[PDB]
């Protein structure tokens, strides 16, 4: 299989070579293979997403289809790339964004492909080259997509190995990616373990963690937008983008016209003090979350404890407090506490303790500039989206470019090929100001 | 003494308490305590210059208050943390610069004060508090800074702590540093050591590092100008900075007129091969370079082996071969070794080899783009200053901003106040686009 290899030596090495070529290549040699590629992305994306639908059992296709489109028209290409300039009369000094040279990324089951396409795209843009350790269980699908991108590459002139891979990732075959010296950077998208794994390795590492997103909805909102918005935003592929909402704090006033508009206009079914427990018992085992309901549909979770719901439902409601483990958790399932707050302050302090620290993602509906911006202040998240469903946060229905790495740990942000890259500074003295 | 603690959980806790503040300051607030900061070290600069070389016997008092005006002058404040927006019909979407919180910093005995400032100088623009491991060698400096630091703060009306340090620093104390939950960032400056411990900490590290950095000089420049810039630049506090030159690739034809113009011109001793053999045998030793040698004068070295010399000397050259190891190593020693190249590919050869990989610094004297471009590719540093000393390229006679945080290894280039911030995306939907 093209682009990768038996073995994690050979994917560096075959990556390393890969990249002296890269890094000579012009702007518009980049861009062609980087325009192949998202080509072959929108072109594979029915493939892509039945791929990792079949594989993991995770999510659902339609979605993964949009999720793939989305990557391939709003991940940044060498546009990303960019330069400035200070001029006078002691010369003209420029700062350049170079090459790090061969990442290393590691990647997730919940969205393997998204994250490798964007990933590479990206980096290929800055002149790097990238080899990935895939998520063991998602390995077909990522491979599928590093194939794709190799030949993508060719059909633009190559080089070969701009994405590189292995046939069988372990975590024996992450330890050798994190002590390799030829990898000065690693890209961990993924849970806090990976993220600390990478943070202990000698290299940088950009560490792009967990979340647990809540939505404030206060009383200024229009609620029955909220309530269209919040549930396409949770289960927009069966809740596991990383971004999702994955709890309410509603403000009493609103909160039951919310959750009535909910279950009677967005498909939601309210779950009883008994169902919720035999929902808790299924989903949270005594071994951590059950990775049998991860990504899984709301009629299917309900059909697991018995509950038979028409189809026309899509997501599991209830109200709740915070501290409810199906509230608390972080669960990538379609499954929606809401929690309600006497004042917009309790509710801010709800939404602070649910977010966990993670300062990764959360949403609220609003109209009023003082409440958003308390808010805001407060939750102090790398993504904020007001008045939208999630995925405007990542170019879908918002202004911005698309990332499927959003670096929560480590401060970059929703990442991109200037990311990726090693500033430098380059004085000349004395000349070049034209002035 | 203010800001400074007994021990290293002390000096975390009065740092993140001070955050708190800080964090919701107004940007004129900020900056008020930063002019302080910045008028204080003016006022100070000779105390500080002046501790520093009692302190470590390394450098000199006259340059080391030009680096304290330096840094004085040029630092970033408020205005380098920046904003950006998008808009359309799909609203508004900004990224803001958001502080991590407390940051840990671990500082050199070549700047202490220096580096202690201006990282502060750029922590506290962007909403942090700092706490430094300062180097036990230059201990009473850098707590000296911190104490003026916090005076600084406290005659702006508050808060005490913003800059916080040990009275008495260990590896110990580094530990705590480096494995505390409430540090997010910890920022190296120094030698490949530190760099590696800190990227192994679990934390995101900025990794400032170590540097070797030729100067090329071509047949087509100004010869006579290159020899004062390069010797100007060497000898500037003694070559403790880590920026500058400390070793020349000549061409051929050009070697003789560049030598000649050093020693008749710029105080340049030329010294014999038995010279040179006695020299290595002192500033090498047994277990590595020679601290009782770093950042000593020209005058002073000569005199360790014996050598009287007038006392308008204040560099040692030769010409040799670039393994030499006075050419091969870096000595923050005025001592430059000229290697004669044959050609100008052969020039990069040898200046490539020379820099070791850091990627940190190099320079040029050419006048001619074509050899300038091509000298940049090859030895792609986070610093290059062409046609000018060494020093151009922290804006002491060159354009751009002040720093002593040159993140080699980890990409970031010449730390700054936004340096050390946290990405944030928000986005505003179908709202506040007023075109
Ligand atoms: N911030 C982001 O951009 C982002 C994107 C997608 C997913 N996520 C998060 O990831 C989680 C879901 O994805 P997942 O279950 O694939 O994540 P995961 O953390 O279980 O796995 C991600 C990758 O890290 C590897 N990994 C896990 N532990 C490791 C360790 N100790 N050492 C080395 N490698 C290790 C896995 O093999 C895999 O390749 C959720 O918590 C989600 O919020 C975050
Ligand atoms: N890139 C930059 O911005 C920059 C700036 C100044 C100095 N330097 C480099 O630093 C060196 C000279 O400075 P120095 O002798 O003070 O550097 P050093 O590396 O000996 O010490 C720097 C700091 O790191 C600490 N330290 C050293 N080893 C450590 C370890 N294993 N764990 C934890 N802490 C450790 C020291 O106590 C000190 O506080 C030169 O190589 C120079 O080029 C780099």
């Amino acid at each position: 299989e093209l682009g990768v290899f038996d073995d994690m030596n050979q994917a560096i090495e075959a990556a390393k070579e890969a990249q002296l070529v890269v890094k000579k290549m012009s702007m518009d040699q980049r861009e062609k293979i980087i325009s192949a590629i998202r080509k072959k992305t929108i072109e594979h994306a029915e493939t892509l997403a039945r791929m990792a639908v079949e594989e993991t059992g995770m999510g659902n296709v339609g979605h993964k289809i949009l999720k793939h489109q989305l990557v391939a028209e709003k991940t940044p290409g060498t546009e990303d790339i960019t330069t400035t300039a200070w001029s006078g009369d002691r010369g003209l000094t420029l700062v350049e964004m170079g090459p790090f040279g061969v990442i290393g990324a590691i990647t997730p089951c919940t969205n393997p492909s998204e994250t490798i396409i964007c990933n590479t795209i990206g980096m290929l843009a800055g002149g790097n080259t990238v080899v990935f350790n895939p998520h063991p269980a998602a390995i077909k699908t990522s491979n599928f997509a590093v194939q794709l991108i190799n030949e993508a590459s060719l059909s633009a002139g190559g080089p070969v190995n701009i994405a590189c891979s292995v046939r069988k990732p372990t975590l024996d075959s992450s330890k050798i990616m994190m002590s390799h010296q030829d990898i000065p950077l690693i890209a961990a998208t993924g849970g806090p373990g990976v993220v600390t794994a990478v943070l202990q390795s000698g290299k940088r590492g950009i560490g792009a963690g967990a979340g647990n997103p809540p939505v404030l909805v206060d009383e200024t909102a229009d609620i029955r937008k909220a309530a269209e918005d919040i549930i396409n935003g949770c289960t927009f592929d069966n809740n596991l983008p990383c971004i999702a909402e994955k709890e309410v704090v509603a403000i009493d006033a609103i909160a039951n016209e919310l959750m009535n508009y909910m279950v009677k206009e967005q498909g939601c079914y309210a779950i009883t003090k008994e169902q919720q427990e035999k929902l808790t018992n299924l989903v949270i085992t005594p071994k951590g979350l059950n990775r049998n309901c991860v990504g899984k549909d709301a009629r299917t979770l309900l059909g697991m404890i018995g509950i038979d719901v028409p189809s026309n439902i899509r997501c599991i409601i209830f109200e709740g407090e915070k501290e409810h483990p199906l509230i608390s958790e972080e669960l990538m399932m379609p499954i929606l506490g809401i929690v309600r707050a006497k004042s917009f302050d309790d509710a801010v302090e709800k939404a602070v303790w649910l977010e966990h620290g993670n300062r990764h993602s959360a949403h609220i509906h609003s109209k009023n500039v003082d409440r958003i911006t308390t808010y805001a202040k407060a939750i102090d998240t790398a993504i904020l989206v007001k008045n939208a469903p999630s995925y405007a946060a990542i170019g879908f229905g918002g202004e911005g470019f698309c990332t499927f790495t959003i670096a929560s740990r480590t401060g970059e942000g929703l990442t991109s090929a200037s990311t990726f890259t090693k500033r430098r500074r380059c004085v000349m003295s004395d000349s070049l100001c034209i002035r």
